[PDB]
């Protein structure tokens, strides 16, 4: 599994369950093309988004939607999303997990690469 | 002042000095119409990007050229930039505080609104 | 000022006001000696804690009363305090912003150090 | 496994490895008395710190060496330490993982409390 995300509710104190998660990877020319997308699970975590195979050199987009997380609790947050554009397997394939945290008014993502 | 974005070096603890920023707001037809653009001062901070006549109610797109930042520190980043995407004055107006604290494998940001 | 201190709310994006902040420093023989306190401001932020005279290089400790900051907003949080622990300038005096972002469940802070 | 604490280096996106932890209690007095200590794994995490027979309600304080962590890659670090003081089981037995994120000059320490 190449690529994975984990979204935690730091206000909350707990997983961020059922959160809608896109992915995008820029074509040759500039635009933002759909790779894969899902909604996190009990645990807050989101597996098999792709493959080794599909997962190949790139841009990649990774585009939560925490929006609706916040609204669903009756919360109209800053954020409209929390949003990650990175490099992938520029040196050799590795796997990726983006770490992402939430508070209405702030989060943090990033990418945990290992090999 | 209504909105100020500052932009923080997480690896150096170090203000994030000269700084790209771009500000975007969503037209009625869903594009991103350019709002404001600068650069970050010394102190890491962009100040009067905008007035509160021009502040208006909205949705905001604040992009950060974090890569040309970490090019110049002899960084070669992971991350390609920052975008932080808002609802401003949604309930009357607001002055906003946007940072963005920055590694090359990570960012971070806060909203202060008062 | 060689050190100011600042206090976010997560929650509600805004300045946690009124919040006490102890400032201790590590004695010869590892006690914890007092060293400064305050309140922070309308602004979340706490100035005057120290001078330049009286900062010397040491390993130092913000208290943040997370707890009674809460509590007043009527939420009893699993959090008890924030304990921000660094040491300052060991290699020559610097002036250092220390920023905590709150939650009930969590806390995050940041160092600007110039 | 009550309490977990999970380590993330957010400036060379990886897995915190071989970073000590130290977990205390605050007893009846006003002490922090010693409660359990590890290192963290390959992957960043470590477990087995506790049980949940052990693991009573109480004040506790997890403190994770990163001064150590951050010295080891040869970065110099602000803090000393990443720390996170909290109540534990004061409303019955929960599950507890410290989600800490690591930066040279900043860091976020969550708890994730589940049933």
């Amino acid at each position: 599994c190449p690529l994975m995300v984990k979204v935690l509710d730091a206000v909350r104190g707990s997983p961020a369950i059922n959160v809608a998660v896109h992915v995008f990877r820029k074509a040759a020319d500039d635009t933002w093309e759909p790779f894969a997308s899902g909604k996190t699970s009990e645990s807050g975590e989101l597996h098999g988004l792709t493959t080794e195979e599909e997962f190949v050199e790139g841009i990649y987009k990774v585009e939560i939607d925490t929006k609706s997380y916040w609204k669903a609790l009756g919360i109209s947050p800053m954020h409209e999303h929390a949003e990650v554009v990175f490099t992938a397997n520029d040196s050799g394939p590795r796997r990726y997990t983006i770490a992402a945290m939430l508070s209405p008014y702030s989060y943090s993502t990033t990418a945990v690469v290992t090999n």
